[PDB]
């Protein structure tokens, strides 16, 4: 396959990147510099992963190796919740700029298009439990994004986990400057996400599939939920491709003309990972996996649902 697509800011975006949620600080550091020794060229990170020094460690070290440079280089963090204030978002991003080592970034998202109260806590709980929002909206947070923009500090802006009229929201925002470039939404066989994908993608934007492998290490896994990699049906499809589950699993948004950001910290399946520009899932295989769904969500979180904008109340 081609390995980049064409963004609605005229830059283009690998298609393959490396998730780090989750990844220690201890292996991310390795993990990152040897997924850029393998040939990954895009890097998803966030401020509240908690670990953006270290990925930047491994990404400047490359830089000064020769190995990459950095226009070759797509590097895509995210705006946390508790700094939807206009005042507090050139800060957030040049934060994760110090972090990363960098002097820009490819791609900065809107991690979620709900608002919390600033401060040191990154999910500020009021007694009873309930995440205490901030009064800030989308569109006024949208502005500031595109203010980083025309202050050379990203290349492009994006939003991420906004359903279908919120993405609509910011299309139609008054005096709206820069469209998004991406919307990126938890995507897989169990959470196929037709809907959502189809409104975005007649709109120019382009989706990235996050947590394609259904997140196993996910902190909140329960021993019965639903497993993609061991799925025997998926697995039949790999098998028939000669090719691992996890390599299906990454295959399939690819050929759904989606970005695809799978994590790992282990070198040998962040290698095996990227080993899919070589085989082709049939539509048959393509409408066999997206007939699995379930409507199945990894990321979602109970003391954040009473937020107004809390984005899975809607259908999509
Ligand atoms: N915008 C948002 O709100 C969100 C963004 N994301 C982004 O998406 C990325 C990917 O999603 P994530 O939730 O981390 O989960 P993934 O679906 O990418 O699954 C990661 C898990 O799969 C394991 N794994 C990776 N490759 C293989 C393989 N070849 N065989 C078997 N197991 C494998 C990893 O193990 P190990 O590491 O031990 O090898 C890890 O336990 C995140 O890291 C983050 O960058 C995710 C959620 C939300
Ligand atoms: O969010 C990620 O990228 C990956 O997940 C996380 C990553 C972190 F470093 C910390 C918390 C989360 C959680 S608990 N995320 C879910 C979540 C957060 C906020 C809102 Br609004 C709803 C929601 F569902």
């Amino acid at each position: 396959m081609a390995s980049r697509i064409l963004l609605n800011n005229g830059a283009k975006m690998p298609i393959l990147g490396l998730g780090t949620w989750k990844s220690p600080p201890g292996q991310v550091t390795e993990a990152v510099k040897v997924a850029i020794d393998v040939g990954y060229r895009h890097i998803d990170c966030a401020h509240v992963y908690q670990n953006e020094n270290e990925v930047g460690v491994a990404i400047q070290e490359k830089l000064r190796e020769q190995v990459v440079k950095r226009e070759e280089l797509f590097i895509v963090s995210k705006l946390w919740c508790t700094y939807h204030e206009k005042g507090l978002v050139k800060g957030a991003c040049q934060k994760t700029l110090s972090d990363l080592k960098l002097d820009y970034l490819d791609l900065y998202l809107i991690h979620w298009p709900t608002g919390f109260k600033p401060g040191k806590e990154f999910f500020p709980l009021d007694e009873s439990g309930n995440v205490v929002p901030s009064d800030t909206n989308i569109l006024d947070t949208w502005a500031a994004m595109e203010e980083l923009v025309d202050e050379g500090l990203v290349k492009a802006i994006g939003i991420s986990n906004f359903n279908h009229l919120q993405v609509e929201m910011i299309l139609n925002k008054p005096g709206l400057k820069y469209k998004p470039a991406v919307n990126q939404i938890e995507c897989h066989p169990y959470l196929t996400q037709e809907k959502l994908i189809q409104y975005c993608q007649s709109k120019g934007i382009v989706v990235t599939a996050y947590s394609p492998l259904g997140s196993p290490d996910r902190p909140w896994a329960k021993p019965e939920d639903p497993s993609l990699l061991e799925d025997p049906r998926i697995k039949a499809i790999a098998a028939k491709h000669n090719k691992t589950t996890a390599q299906v699993l990454i295959r399939f948004p690819m050929q759904r003309n989606l970005v695809v950001i799978p994590k790992s910290v282990t070198p040998e399946r962040i290698a095996e990972n990227f080993k899919v520009f070589d085989f082709e899932l049939s539509s048959q295989d393509m409408t066999t996996l997206l007939s699995y769904n379930r409507n199945w969500r990894v990321c979602a979180l109970l003391s954040c649902t009473s937020h107004k904008d809390y984005p899975f109340h809607e259908e999509f």
